[PDB]
């Protein structure tokens, strides 16, 4: 049963801003997604100190970057804390309202889109390069969910029946036709080295 939801208006306008503004420095999306993965890994690691069972769903803490030219996808996989249904449907959006407002204010004052992460809404920079984003996620005491949006003001959430994950998040970037440079090993390596070089977890770049 696929449920369809309307974004809060502020979030829909955030996504419209990212899709519509002329801004050539699109590669920062990867730093923002890798940074979110790293934070999610930090979180499960720390919580596991006071509740070691929380690693029963997988001890390994890492990030994979998986390009697939057949599907025109780039997937950022982590074994972090994952997200709950309540996260996906309501709670992330409620928080990102304030971040969106602060971000838009900073931009009018002369900030640029590369600073989006300072406002807690860097995930949406995925829409610099992706026409559609699918987020597969599994949090410990909850089911595996698939969230999906091509913007346009709505998103869907369904229980995922594809490959079970254990714990963590996959962000599947369905890249725009003119953004397939982010499927090339040389380009991804350049970007990781430039903007994600001190991440404290292994980042494996799959080959094709």
């Amino acid at each position: 049963e696929v449920e369809t939801f309307a974004f809060q208006a502020e979030i829909a306008q955030l996504m419209s801003l990212i899709i519509n503004t002329f801004y050539s420095n699109k590669e920062i999306f990867l730093r923002e997604l890798i940074s979110n993965s790293s934070d999610a890994l930090d979180k499960i690691r720390y919580e596991s100190l006071t509740d070691p069972s929380k690693l029963d769903s997988g001890k390994e803490l890492h990030i994979n970057l998986i390009p697939n030219k057949q599907d025109r996808t780039l997937t950022i996989v982590d074994t972090g804390i994952g997200m709950t249904k309540a996260d996906l449907i309501n709670n992330l959006g409620t928080i990102a309202k304030s971040g969106t407002k602060a971000f838009m204010e900073a931009l009018q004052a002369g900030a640029d889109i590369s600073m989006i992460g300072q406002f807690g809404v860097g995930f949406y920079s995925a829409y610099l390069v992706a026409e559609k984003v699918t987020v597969i996620t599994k949090h410990n005491d909850d089911e595996q969910y698939a969230w999906e949006s091509s913007a346009g003001g709505s998103f869907t959430v369904r229980t995922d029946t594809g490959e079970p994950m254990g714990r963590g998040t996959k962000v599947i970037l369905h890249l725009k036709e003119d953004q397939t440079e982010y499927l090339e090993e040389r380009r991804i390596k350049e970007i990781v080295k430039k903007h994600s070089q001190f991440i404290g977890y292994p980042i494996t770049l799959f080959v094709e």
